[PDB]
């Protein structure tokens, strides 16, 4: 689980929105696996606006932050899970680290701030959902 704050959004996994959050919809892409909704108090998280390819992320199977070294994001085609089907998803950057599928919603972070959340991942494999192209994060 995880969420990024920024402004008056909640940026989560489309996968784990709740009632809630499709109730107060401001944006949503299955093909990225992202949901964005409105929040009353505002948020303390900054967006990155860069191309770093190094940063750190949360594993909360692991209660520690990884650095690591990611991908550009790209469309991979993904894991057929007995959960969920194989797929196409677009904007995903790819890391060698821990991930289980209750990380999904940790943030990946760089010098420039917010990079992405985790979305993806298996055999020492996580993936990132990108979010520093959603310019609009950044106002309104
Ligand atoms: C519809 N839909 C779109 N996206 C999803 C979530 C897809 N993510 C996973 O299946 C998953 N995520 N992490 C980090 C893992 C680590 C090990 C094994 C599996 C996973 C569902
Ligand atoms: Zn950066």
């Amino acid at each position: 689980s995880g969420a990024i704050y920024v402004g008056n959004y909640r940026v989560v996994n489309r996968h784990l929105a709740t009632h809630n959050d499709w109730a107060n919809l401001v944006w949503e892409d299955s093909s990225r696996d992202l949901l964005v909704s409105s929040t009353t108090a505002q948020g303390c998280d900054t967006i990155a606006r860069c191309d770093c390819q190094t940063g750190v992320y949360y594993c909360s199977s692991r209660r520690k932050h990884y650095p690591v070294s990611f991908s550009k994001p790209s469309l991979i085609f993904v894991e057929a899970s007995e959960y969920y089907p194989a797929r196409y998803q677009s904007h995903l950057m790819l890391a060698v680290g821990h991930s289980e599928p209750g990380d999904c919603g940790g943030i990946l972070r760089c010098q420039h701030g917010v990079v992405g959340i985790v979305s993806t991942g298996g055999n020492g494999l996580v993936g990132f959902a990108d979010v520093r192209d959603l310019l609009w994060l950044d106002e309104e």
